[PDB]
């Protein structure tokens, strides 16, 4: 559980893809995943 300020993700992304809470890694365009 790490507190990514937004950007959770996005399909290449340069770092770790796990959030904190809320509900998901939501996507918005596939290469665009965000902590919601």
């Amino acid at each position: 559980t790490q507190s990514h300020a937004g950007q959770c993700g996005g399909i290449g992304y340069s770092g770790p893809t796990v959030c904190a809470s809320g509900t998901t890694c939501q996507v918005l365009n596939p290469y665009y995943s965000q902590c919601l």
